[PDB]
RNA sequence: GCAGAUCUGAGCCUGGGAGCUCUCUGC
């Protein structure tokens, strides 16, 4: 899936480890992506098979952007991680 | 209904994974 997208609070990661335990992702991807700005929640949805998928909701646009290009590419639990933004803001105002 | 659960529950769809349904647990 190659969507359309747009800055959002949202960002979308995969390429993620699927070897790594759920809360000790959440725990990982909280630790490293709160240097950018508040956090909102991390969210890992349950799929059929295990898919290396996550999604960052901040609590700033500034944020997700920032994150979004410092950390493409770069490894996290030896995995080059995959970001864009999210197709549609996961955010609940 | 809401929230969770599978490399440690399942059937599909897909066949270059942001898909669907079920089952189980709590409320």
């Amino acid at each position: 899936a190659v969507p359309e997208t747009r800055p959002n609070h949202t960002i979308y990661i995969n390429n993620l480890n699927s070897k790594i335990k759920k809360d000790e992702l959440k725990k990982s991807l909280h630790a490293i992506f709160s240097r950018f700005g508040q956090i909102l929640d991390i969210l890992v949805p349950r799929t059929r098979t295990p898919r290396g998928q996550a999604f960052v909701i901040f609590k700033e646009v500034s944020s997700a952007t920032n994150a979004l290009r410092s950390m493409q590419g770069f490894p996290f639990y030896d995995k080059p991680m995959a970001i864009q933004y999210a197709k549609t803001d996961k955010r609940i105002p």
